[PDB]
């Protein structure tokens, strides 16, 4: 697959925004 595929390197940019919830969580998120 092209997009299912490259959906890995995505989703994995938003693997990210879900850790980073903590970053801003301090932020005031």
């Amino acid at each position: 697959s092209w997009l299912s595929k490259t959906a890995k390197k995505l989703e994995n940019s938003a693997k990210k925004r879900i850790s980073e919830g903590i970053a801003i969580a301090i932020q005031g998120g």
